[PDB]
C-alpha cells in the first residue's frame, strides 16, 4: 500500500501507523486527507518527521486538490483534498 | 502585502481578497494557515484557482512545517503550517 489515509481517530493512530510502514522496509508513504482532515494530515507528517525520526525524512511532494461530492439530494459540492509524500532522507 | 493570513472568517473572505490582489494587480500571491485553519487555506487556493480564475492560475509552492507555542503556563507546544504561493499562468 504505502498510503495513510487520514480519518477522524486521534493524529497518534495515523503517525504510527505512517512510522510502521517506514519501519518496516518502505522507503516512500503517502499522507492522504480531504476536508478538515488536511490539517490532521499535515500534523501527522510534521510529528513524524520532527518528534520520532528528527533529520531522517524528507517531504518528496505535497499536492492538494478537489474531490466531486453528490449529497443524498443529489446536489454536488467539492471537498479539498491533499496529498504528502514523504521518505527516508 | 501579497500574503492572505487565513483567519477564523468564513472562507468567501479569505478568497475575496485573494481574487482581489490578483485582479488588482499583484502576479504571486501567498496564502498561510496554521493548525486547523490549514484545511481553510487549502478551500481558500482551490475556490480560488478551480472556480474564478479558470486555468488561469497555478500552484508555484506549497510548504508545510512546524512553529512553537509557548502561550500560556509557558508548557510550550507545535503547531503545523502551510504555506501556498500561486499566481496566474
Amino acid at each position: 500500500s504505502n498510503v495513510v489515509l487520514i480519518g477522524k481517530k486521534p493524529v497518534m493512530n495515523y503517525v504510527l501507523a505512517a512510522l510502521t510502514l517506514l519501519n518496516q522496509g518502505v522507503s516512500e508513504i503517502v499522507i492522504k486527507a480531504r476536508g478538515r482532515a488536511i490539517s490532521k494530515a499535515v500534523d501527522t507528517v510534521e510529528i513524524v518527521r520532527n518528534r520520532f525520526l528528527p533529520d531522517k525524512i524528507e517531504i518528496k511532494e505535497i499536492r492538494v486538490g478537489s474531490q466531486v461530492v453528490t449529497s443524498q439530494d443529489g446536489r454536488q459540492s467539492r471537498v479539498s483534498t491533499i496529498e504528502i509524500a514523504i521518505r527516508k532522507k
